[PDB]
């Protein structure tokens, strides 16, 4: 139920605390990097992170937080299982959360899966 | 923020069934009958408003679950229990667990421990 998420550039998405937006720069998995996974609902999914906040898409307008109180939408996601084992995650708006490369606070604004879009996942607690 | 679904581990969602009649946990998707507020019933208790604006009984497990009370007294406050696997479950005033049944009946009141039908995910909705 709860999950870390590995990115493109071997980092592990941080919910950041919910301060400002989320990043994939995180070296190891702790709390700040672990998410519950949230059946939303007709297959969807949503993120719990580690402030008992959910992960939001911000419909594309600012990189991606980790600070809202309920889940509307905004904070649902497509959970997309990918040939390789990796996972990856479609925002309302249609468009995928990217790990940006470490370059740039995670972002939901690209509309298809490239390699910054594939992450690795396990289960942890 | 303090509106809130409950999803049985037969992965329907708790139902208020608008008040008429017993509470089930059958709906696949948590819409409105399924959001409840957590409302403060003091000395640590919460009490749970459905969609129609009153409150879930206990029964005093002597008949499935209710979502009819206009006010709080009790069989209306709970003990909102925190599961090390990041479930919850809900304790009546009778000390019993509020339990799915699996769905296979309406909601009740009245088994003494946690086990697999009265754990729930749960999460915050709008
Ligand atoms: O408590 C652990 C957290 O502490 C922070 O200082 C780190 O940046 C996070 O990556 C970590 O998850
Ligand atoms: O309802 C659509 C969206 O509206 C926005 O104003 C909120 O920030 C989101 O959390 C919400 O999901
Ligand atoms: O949409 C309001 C309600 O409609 C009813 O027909 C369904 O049984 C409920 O699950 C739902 O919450």
């Amino acid at each position: 139920k709860t999950i870390w998420l590995q990115g493109f550039n071997s980092k592990y998405v941080n919910s950041r605390n919910g301060q400002g937006a989320m990043w994939c720069d995180s070296d190891t998995p702790q709390a700040w990097e672990l998410f519950t996974v949230i059946d939303a609902g007709n297959g969807k999914i949503a993120l719990r992170g580690n402030n008992g906040l959910y992960v939001s898409s911000e419909n594309g307008e600012q990189a991606m937080t980790c600070n809202r109180p309920a889940i509307n939408g905004w904070e649902v996601f497509d959970w997309i299982s990918n040939s390789d084992g990796s996972v990856s995650l479609r925002g309302s708006n249609g468009m995928y959360v990217s790990s940006e490369n470490g370059e740039q606070a995670i972002t939901c604004n690209r509309p298809a899966i490239d390699g910054w879009e594939r992450f690795n996942w396990a289960a942890a607690t």
